[PDB]
């Protein structure tokens, strides 16, 4: 089995490596919900150490699936709705354009385009929308940079302190941080641009909700596994999971839920590709909202991409079907070259 699905795996990934010059990748795979981690290479080009278990990525983007996580499961508690306003939070925005943007707006691309607090507050004053909110998905860190923002200032508690003290360990992900301890710093990969040139993470302001996640194979595997609800999460962060499959806006051919981006299962490549595609990343695709909104549905192809500097991650997973892959590279990987390997690795299983 783990001999056939390595195989299955290699064949997608060496050629990926080599074409790419990817130094390293870890490969997690749910196949049947039983979890396999596959790793290849090596962590950093100076000193060639090799890709283990314990080795962490920078998941770029994939980290905003963690946050809405988050957000879900304030809102299962009650302490916020998904309908706030940002102004609730922010008192100072009531009566700017900001203060009317909802929660959900952050958490779907759709809130009208796009150093300390003080001058955060600042910026979110003076911001002008392109469009009005929840009718335009333009992909930013703004919007979900806010989204971990405020659920922090309702669940009364230091973002940072959440992710790591409270949805973390509940999902039982043990080497996943915001900031990467001391004694783990050795676990850290290196990250390599196209060119080749080193690099890890620069940490702007909202840098932890929007793409702050280090993180190992097996725990983002884990995350997928209680996505797909086989490993006894308790009830009200099982519920937050399954809501973050919620359907509420079409944007050509994707499916927007709260960060999690979905296709109707089966799906064909084309359907995958164009919704990964670079229009999708850098436009202001018109958006339609779904009314009311889809419920979490296990027949459907749920993935999202990440992307920083150094690092390439892809996550993919199908409920109903209780499979499921993820993706850490530490060099720049196409997308779609991403997407590709995914879906023909999946459909090996």
């Amino acid at each position: 089995n783990a001999d056939d699905l390595r195989d299955t795996v290699t064949r997608q990934i060496a050629p990926l490596m080599k074409q790419y010059a990817i130094p390293g990748m870890a490969i997690g795979i749910v196949a049947d919900g039983k979890p396999y981690v596959f790793d290849y290479g090596v962590m950093s080009k100076q000193t060639g150490k090799p890709v283990t278990g314990d080795t962490l990525f920078e998941i770029g983007s994939v980290s905003k699936t963690l946050t809405a996580t988050l957000a879900s499961d304030a809102q299962e508690g009650g302490e916020l709705s998904l309908a706030d306003p940002a102004g609730k939070y922010l008192p100072e925005l009531q009566g700017k354009p900001f203060g009317v943007v909802t929660l959900l707006q952050l958490g779907t691309h759709t809130p009208g385009g796009t150093r300390d607090d003080a001058g955060l507050i600042r910026y979110l004053d003076a911001w002008r929308p392109a469009y009005a909110p929840g009718t335009h998905r333009k992909y930013s860190n703004v919007a979900i940079g806010m989204l971990g923002w405020l659920t922090a200032k309702a669940m009364h508690q230091d973002f940072a302190t959440l992710m790591e003290q409270r949805l973390f360990p509940a999902i039982g992900m043990t080497h996943t941080y915001i900031n990467v301890p001391a004694a783990r710093m050795a676990d850290y990969a290196q990250g390599y641009t196209k060119d080749g040139k080193p690099v890890r993470m620069t940490e702007g302001m909202l840098w932890q909700p929007a793409y702050g996640v280090r993180t190992t194979a097996a725990d983002l595997l884990r995350f997928v596994q209680a996505n797909m609800g086989m490993i006894h999460t308790a009830p009200r962060l099982q519920r937050a999971i399954e809501r973050t499959h919620t359907g509420y806006f079409r944007a050509g051919p994707l499916t927007q839920d709260l960060i999690w981006e979905q296709y109707p299962y089966p799906v064909a490549l084309p359907t995958l590709l164009a919704g990964n595609a670079p229009k999708m990343l850098f436009d202001a695709v018109p958006a339609s909202a779904i009314q009311p909104p889809l419920a979490p549905n296990p027949a459907t192809w749920i993935n999202k991409t990440g992307s920083t500097g150094g690092f390439s991650t892809y996550v993919a997973f199908v409920p109903a079907k209780r499979i499921g892959i993820v993706m850490l590279a530490n060099g720049n990987v196409p997308i779609e070259e991403r997407v590709k390997a995914a879906y023909r690795i999946l459909g090996s299983l």
